[PDB]
């Protein structure tokens, strides 16, 4: 019988994996600049999807080839005791690409990975992406990007959330680590343990959105607004409730 | 409360207007022989489905079939520099081909974000932080009639062809499908996609959270399969639906007073 409030079944021994590849410094040929304040980032996540009952694992500015291997063994172990699957990339992007340390990695070969077919284990579960990646210009200071990856989704059951949208700016603060990442993490905190987690993703809309960007200590940033999005492909509720 | 205050994490937009708003729909059946794109049929049959479940949540609907692309634009940019201010809200659906950022009026194609950008901020002041919803059915007409000018119920199978991109804040775009994916439209019954969403709206519109309805949809698509036995170059043609919100509030479409 057809149930309008279906959920995922988060009755798993365990609440799965999350990945966060953590990105702050380039390969000098690349010319890009670094991104202080993503370790703030990277401490954030880690504590909340942690609370969250995920086994948590990062990975500081891994090469391309180092990159693949690790995620690609990651989607070819078991997940058949797991809820779901979670994966984090902090770092600049392009279109379609995101940067490792000396090279760009398309998104979607990172997301294929873990498609039906690549992933027996993870059929019918939650495969969650969350893309702080935006274009890298060439005391706690505002560093303000451009948005410039596409806000693709990925497949049945995958759910695409990106920091930014076409038109808007990504902020990173030095100290306090990036609006999006900061307003994600205290959503999370407060509320991911009991609300509908694509309902939790729009209190990070409106909190980022709301974000005033009219007085700015550099005047440069004056009228950046920065705006998130996500892309959903799920087809049940999604709770993370105290297992 | 008492009275309310600060950061409240089920706020609702605001259905509490006079009017809960206009809903436009492209409807786009034929196409100008030099584009070479094939007829949708079935399309009509969308576009009634669609009129009246919005009809029912309290739109005033208003429907253009066939449109040139200047007349397309023309209309569009007429609706979105009238007054919304007594207005809940606006939907908009496309029905047609399209290609990348691209949906195909009847002679020529038209980029989704200059449509989308006639409502953005203060373009269009009386629907700023209200929900401007973009419904678009269209992906890659297969080509195989000629560059020339010239009953029963059949599915007709086309690849995912158009980028399912966000809008800007309040914004919430809801695609048929997606990169990878096929969408699907009988020649009688309609679209597998609109078929799904209006079923659920009647069902559900008028108290579900409309992202949560839009999840219904993803999953009562990506179930459907086509007969084997019956016509069977549409075995592993899976299609699977998306949205891509910027919403800031819960949106309900309860009943209005
Ligand atoms: O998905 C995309 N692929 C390619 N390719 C280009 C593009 C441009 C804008 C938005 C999305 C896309």
């Amino acid at each position: 019988m057809f149930d309008p409030a279906e959920k995922y079944k988060m009755d798993h021994r365990r609440r799965g994996i999350a990945l966060i590849f953590n990105h702050e410094r380039f390969f000098w040929h690349l010319t890009l600049p670094e991104r202080r304040g993503t370790c703030a980032d990277r401490d954030n996540l880690t504590r909340r999807f942690s609370d969250l009952g995920f086994e948590v694992k990062c990975f500081n500015d891994l090469k391309a080839e180092e990159l693949l291997l690790k995620i690609h063994e990651v989607s070819t172990v078991s997940h058949a005791d797991a809820d779901c699957f979670v994966c984090v990339f902090l770092s600049h992007g392009e279109g379609n690409h995101i940067y490792a340390y000396d090279a760009k990695i398309e998104i979607q070969t990172l997301t294929g990975l873990f498609k039906g077919d690549k992933c027996h284990s993870l059929v019918g579960k939650p495969k969650i992406f969350i893309i702080q990646a935006a274009r890298g210009n060439q005391t706690n200071i505002t560093e303000v990007d451009a948005a410039s990856v596409y806000t693709l989704p990925a497949g049945a059951d995958f759910l695409m959330c990106y920091s930014v949208a076409e038109g808007y700016y990504s902020h990173r603060e030095t100290v306090n680590g990036s609006w999006y990442i900061q307003d994600l993490c205290e959503m999370l905190g407060k509320y991911g343990s009991s609300l509908e987690f694509t309902e939790l993703l729009t209190l990070v809309n409106r909190k980022v959105s709301q974000r005033r960007v009219d007085f700015c200590k550099d005047p440069s940033a004056i009228g950046k607004k920065q705006v998130p999005c996500f892309a959903s492909m799920l087809t049940k509720k999604l709770h993370f409730f105290p297992k």
